[PDB]
């Protein structure tokens, strides 16, 4: 797949950050390139019109790196994006949940209304915390959460069984 | 301009946020309605275009709320987006700079590169006002800054001089 290679050569990996011992996979050279970032946001576009048809009505994109994915892949799809932030962010009422990092994600009360279909980006899944901290909130707006989707899953520390039984899409994993 | 209108009327405005006898301006609408969303980077993008014609080379996004705009905006144009980010989030050799501190990586621009910054707001000017001098520390050339918000009263555009600064919509 010559999209997804375009993706996968911009990864830089950097050892031993931000503790010993571990690769921090670096999507940085994907938003540098501009052929790049068009081929992960297809990808990620073309995955999900193919899973869920029309039935997404917002794509949610996590504070700060899903930030950088979210608008993008919600014009390709026609959409809007809603923001899920780090708290103390956001003005009027809010919802907000906890995950170890503890960090703690909001969201507007006024965000979705019930029943509303949504998917949510981020850059990477790693423990998954973020992401089902994500979940949780929207799950609190009677949101439905189709699938949560990222560049990149680093797949030895089984985020994707903890969103179960969300689905779950990446486009590159590493242990 | 009914595109300008498309993005003004999803600008919220919220009284005593974040503290009494500020007005908060809430760009989130813009980002929930895409044809608002579409309408503010064509417009940043026909003014960046007009300005500058084919000198630009990246845009630079502000974390947070300019990663928001600034890829897309990069897109629009056929440019790449480079990272200015807060302290302590990128990995490998970064230049930092206090006003909080913002970060590079050091090879995020050659000297000679010419760029455009992007955040959503501009108050104070504190945060565009840093990253311009990251940037100016790797010897790249700021061309403008823009945002989609500015809050003229706090005269940040001043504190950008002699580097331009365009925005999409003024509030007191």
């Amino acid at each position: 797949d010559s999209e997804l290679q375009l993706v996968e050569q911009r990864i830089r990996s950097f050892p031993d950050f931000p503790t010993p011992g571990v690769v921090f996979r670096d999507i940085s050279p994907v938003l540098k390139d501009p052929a790049s970032f068009r081929a992960a946001i297809g990808l990620l576009a073309r995955h999900l019109k193919a899973t869920h048809g029309g039935r997404i009505d917002y794509i949610a994109g996590l504070d700060s790196r899903g930030f950088l994915f979210g608008p993008s892949l919600a014009q390709e799809l026609g959409l809007g994006c809603v923001l899920i932030r780090k708290r103390g962010k956001l003005p009027g009422p809010t919802l907000w949940a906890s995950y170890s990092l503890k960090a703690e994600l909001e969201i507007q009360k006024d965000a979705l209304e019930p029943g509303q279909r949504v998917v949510v980006v981020d850059d990477l899944l790693a423990t998954g915390g973020t992401m089902n901290a994500a979940c949780e909130l929207l799950g609190r707006l009677q949101a439905e959460v189709l699938e949560c989707v990222s560049l990149v899953e680093l797949t030895s520390l089984k985020g994707r069984e903890k969103l179960a039984p969300v689905p779950f899409f990446s486009l590159l994993q590493y242990e």
